[PDB]
């Protein structure tokens, strides 16, 4: 339409928008719990169940047939289509349960046109209410007078007037013209204050090991570089003298020969401990990006790993040809330094990329890997590679961000809550759930509890740190404020 | 400024008050702190993560794991620290005989102090003079913090306090000044002498409102208390059952509000109830009834303990079917759960609630109740009850049903009443499913103990209809049947917010 292109943004509603008696449940108050996120619908057709005098299977079949029963709008999509390629900033605002959405997105495609994905259950929030509204404008820094809003009800469209936007109502389409926390800021500070300080102190990043994913009873091992990378690579907004400290332990680590990076501080270092492709993968991704290294200088230690493959072409986990081993999330970060370096299309990796896109479409990361044995750990470092390198990349996209939807709020370690907060958002989905629940596990010096991020597996010890922990939860806070 | 060297002259002076509150640390008890790393606990109790643990947010292993890193000293080392602390506390003599003094002159008496869960869990099986109190206002029970105001604002509230007679003793000057913006007048403790001063939510509210008003017409409704069974105890998927009218009883006495026109109503079902024979009653409708499946004492006694309690039968008329309880004692004494010699079993909440009857009618001091009463001492004693029963799993619904019989006679259950309180702390915040929050909050709270904790996380689980999410209460064993429904869920829930507020 000639309207919609005097705007700069458009918010489009679902439902009666883009997509086409169990109004009886949807109307129930419990509904909207589950519109929320609050509840599961196990949980809200058991309620439903007994409300509505209905078995809860009926209710089941009945919901089933109500969603499958959705057909896009052919005239819908097209327009999202052609602002799209106009280069507007597109925005996607609705009410609906998370297992919905799950459904919604794997059935549907015009998600792609979205720059971003408001939904009711990863929000905490549903559509009249003003809050929603203001949630979206100040995380999208959406400028209302260059905004408009699509809807078939008249109850959001006056919502969104009230804050300066205008309207269109989806027949005949009425279109209006409209001209007219600090608890977050302090958590993130008390963070920021936490994490700056063990960093300055500790530049060389601290780890404690232990036999649980919490580390109770931990002892203090701050010996592994690996650490030190992780949080370089994974929190984006250290300050530059904290950057260049870390750098410099990198830099001058003593597990180190040729460009290939042993896990282990010397004094530390298992007799016959190899070099492994995870750590030097990921320090050389850093001093490539950091303009410490030349790609001239990495080739050659690339060759050595695509000179690593087992028999099934996958290339392995360690400079090691007796202590043969693999692991998706290496695979993973290998396959991050190839495409960095230029090596993005040799043959030799298909076998790799294959192993990864797997692990992923079979489900199988929920067993997590070798190394990093929870499940969002292996997703998000999936969407680094994926968002980073999306051209080489695409057919990934989609089935990651399905698995991501799914795993919302589905399990209660801060760090993990980070992980998928950080990488939903890289894919264009807000989940603020995860994010409010992360606030809550802060602990009062600013600091997050300690998780076990990776395992050694031989001896069964899990590796982690308060450092770990807050850098991943303050780039979930910063990335979704 | 009224400074004090006399223990005379402090006896009178808290005489002057209405009410008095008591700290714990340096008033009623004392420790030391000096035993590669820190050396002195008093660094870990500074420390802000240890307000964390103090607030109930995080528990014992938790707090030492993240001191363990901040303070640079093994955990291990922590450990050992704190339990070498708590080994050293020692009574207060002096403060304990005063605490016992204004007992003895019924004054309101009442706990402030801040300590965390493992340890006040402790401290109360440790020691003895909790009996002196009212009420017992705990941090870690409360998620609230000594020096902040709304951990005083929350005290005055519950309590209702008068603070023109209220008087507060404590040894930090941060909490006396704080109360004193309260209007209470404070007492310093020091190592030498006292200081004395003279001195002159919303949501809770909609969501007892917004549960009531669910209750209310879902008893009306249906006043034959409904009931899903499944094989699980979130009964997700539960098939509509409704032929049991135990339910009805369990609502009657659980939750105490109910207008006159429900409790009628839920009457006429009881007295209506076709599975009933001379004021014996069978769990089942006889519609549902298994063949040959006989009445029961569990059934039987909440009937007639409701029906006694308004009106409905005289002790005359109970006192003859009670006899019938005492004669199906088993070979050790213990009284059974059917009215059927081929059936012997015993339960515990079933003795329980047999001997509420008993003791409610004028058989409190029969002799051919000792093991029946000793069989539910030693049950909860042994932790035992930590397996559940054979009809309620549940550890906490044992502790509710003991809680309403020794509260209510209190008289002849002295000797439970420490030992349920000292099992009801160390479950305080143990599980998630909202039914048993609302059991150990409306239990705590009888015996004189705040589970706040319990109590927020109760609130958050009510969905927007008002109504709770249904529970398996109880259980047919042999099929592995839960029974529940939102109406039961939501009657605990009504109670437990009643009670602390
Ligand atoms: C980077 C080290 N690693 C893989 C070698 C992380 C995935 C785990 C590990 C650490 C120490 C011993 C063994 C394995
Ligand atoms: C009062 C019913 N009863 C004991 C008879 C106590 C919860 C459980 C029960 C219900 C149905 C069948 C068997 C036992
Ligand atoms: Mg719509
Ligand atoms: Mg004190």
């Amino acid at each position: 339409s000639q309207i919609l292109d005097r705007y700069d943004t458009i918010v489009f509603d679902l439902g009666d928008v883009l997509l086409h008696d169990v109004r009886k449940m949807v109307k129930h108050p419990v509904w909207q719990d589950l519109e929320k996120g609050l509840i599961n619908q196990e949980f809200a057709l058991t309620a439903l169940s007994c409300e509505l005098e209905t078995p809860c299977s009926k209710l089941k079949e009945m919901l089933e047939l109500s969603i499958a029963s959705l057909q896009v709008n052919p005239l819908m999509v097209e327009v999202l289509r052609v602002l799209h390629k106009k280069d507007k900033q597109i925005y996607c605002l609705s009410n609906v349960d998370l297992e919905s959405f799950s459904y919604l997105y794997k059935q549907f495609d015009f998600w792609k046109y979205f720059d971003g994905i408001y939904v009711s259950a990863l929000l905490q929030l549903r559509k009249p209410n003003p809050d929603i509204f203001q949630y979206l404008i100040s995380s999208a820094s959406i400028n209302t007078k260059s905004t408009i809003f699509i809807d078939d009800k008249s109850e959001n469209l006056q919502e969104a007037a009230n804050f300066g936007i205008s309207t269109l109502k989806y027949d005949n389409f009425e279109y209006t013209a409209i001209e007219g926390t600090p608890e977050i800021h302090k958590k993130r500070t008390l963070g920021e204050d936490y994490l700056n300080l063990r960093l300055r102190k500790f530049p060389f990043c601290k780890s404690f090991v232990s036999n649980n994913v919490e580390l109770i009873g931990g002892e203090d091992f701050s010996k592994e570089i690996f650490s030190t990378a992780v949080i370089l690579h994974s929190y984006t907004s250290l300050p530059d003298d904290i950057i260049a400290s870390m750098c410099h332990e990198i830099l001058n680590h003593d597990g180190q020969n040729k460009l290939r990076w042993c896990f282990y501080k010397n004094e530390a270092r298992p007799d016959n401990f190899p070099d492994d492709l995870d750590t030097t993968s990921m320090v050389l991704s850093f001093l490539l990006n950091h303009n410490k290294l030349t790609i001239e200088k990495i080739i050659p230690v690339a060759e050595q790993m695509i000179a690593n493959r087992n028999e099934e072409g996958i290339i392995q986990v360690y400079f090691d040809d007796n202590r043969p081993r693999i692991d998706a999330i290496v695979a993973i970060n290998v396959l991050y330094l190839m495409h960095q370096i230029g090596y993005g299309e040799r043959k030799e990796l298909k076998e790799t990329e294959a192993f990864v896109f797997d692990f992923l479409i079979s489900k199988e990361y929920l067993k997590g890997t070798r190394y990093y044995p929870a499940p969002d750990v292996f997703l998000f470092f999936l969407s680094r590679l994926v968002v980073d390198f999306p051209d080489q990349f695409e057919k990934f996209h989609k089935p990651l961000t399905e698995m991501l939807i799914t795993r919302v709020n589905c399990s209660t370690f801060p760090l993990e809550r980070a992980l998928r907060i950080i990488a939903l958002k890289k894919l264009g989905i807000v989940n603020r759930v995860d994010f409010l629940k992360l606030l809550d596990t802060q602990l009062a010096d600013g600091g997050w509890p300690v998780y076990g991020l990776f395992i050694a597996p031989r001896s069964n010890t899990y590796f982690g740190s308060r450092e770990l922990s807050t850098a991943f939860a303050l780039e979930a806070l910063h990335i979704l404020s």
